[PDB]
């Protein structure tokens, strides 16, 4: 699974269902502290779900997306 690492609101995502991300890769942006801030993938696979959309509520450890590689 990955997940957000902060209290924020999901400012972007840039993932759907079937796309494929690399550890490291940018996912999403998250809106907090008055900044933006990059949210990358914690690990590489095909995207299985995404959990989350524009503007969402979002906090530390919350779910962005779940993959075909989530471990498994």
């Amino acid at each position: 699974t990955v997940s957000i690492q902060m209290a924020g609101n999901l400012w972007k995502v840039h993932v759907k269902a079937g796309d494929q991300i690399e550890k490291g890769q940018e996912v999403a942006i998250l809106e907090s502290m008055k900044m933006e801030i990059p949210i990358v993938a914690d690990r590489s696979g095909i995207v299985k779900e995404v959990k989350k959309k524009e503007g969402d509520f979002v906090n530390e450890g919350d779910v962005l997306l779940e993959l075909s590689n989530s471990t498994q």
